[PDB]
């Protein structure tokens, strides 16, 4: 799975290792190894939520097979707004999430593609 | 809406305020409410647009039902690009938008999904 | 097309000109002309890779037509392997490429979208 968070929140505002237990966090919510699980954090960045410039964060997800209804996304969200208020220390309504289902050919692995591996 | 703006002007040359400029010149674009309108701006990249790494922005637009027809798209497109010219001193040549229709099942909020709210 | 690359090493170890040189590289392994490619390097990032903090970098690729097909991915992925490993000195374990089809009616350019051009 891929996650990638925008945060408003400066780089020495972000908790150390962030990206590490963001990994075993997606881990166990999704049912997938952690070390299948890549994470990017964007900190320091320009941002309203809500209309709103107070700390906030966006996160967006992408897998294959694992978040394309929304009945696993409500299970999904519900897990990752527990880890990211209590990390970040924001409450619920500064926190969004997109889910993008990929598909095997659209991942580009050790110079081929996922659908020949 | 979800507004992303990826632009290779520092941060010290992009105006004060623009992210809550940015969701207000949205709202009466798209016809949502501002409180709705959601932000991020990443400046200071390294960036080409058409082969040039003259001042630059790259916006991306997704939003449920509005951003899905050429026709609603050119009218969005023509009102930000006079949005974004002006505010950043561009040219119409050094601005790209990306639409990007999305389901409520993709958006989490609040610890579930839209489809439930 | 649209290039757009986060990469976890400081923006004082990104090689300069990568930006130019991914125009050029992507202008010959998609076939487009090297003043239609966009490039974004988003550099200094907090990054996992497959669970890994080491040096690593994420491409996203985006184009009309040419990114659509398991066979035509895993060419691009080749050549883009090739590129960034030796531009960034990184092992071909630390780099992951994401593919995304769009379509005209999406582009917004010059005030209007593709469609209409």
């Amino acid at each position: 799975p891929f996650l990638e968070l925008d945060t408003n929140l400066p780089a020495n505002r972000v908790p150390a290792g962030l990206e590490k237990r963001l990994c075993a966090a997606a881990a166990s919510i999704l049912g997938k190894p952690a070390d299948r699980v890549n994470v990017t954090v964007r900190p320091g960045l320009a941002m309203a939520l809500s209309g709103s410039t107070e700390p906030c964060a966006q996160l967006s997800i992408s897998s294959i097979g694992v978040v394309g209804t929304a009945e696993d996304n409500r299970s999904h969200s519900a897990h990752f707004f527990e880890f990211l208020t209590k990390e970040l220390a924001l409450g619920q309504d500064r926190i969004l999430i997109r889910f993008f289902p990929l598909e095997s050919w659209q991942i580009g692995k050790i110079g081929t593609v996922m659908t020949f591996l």
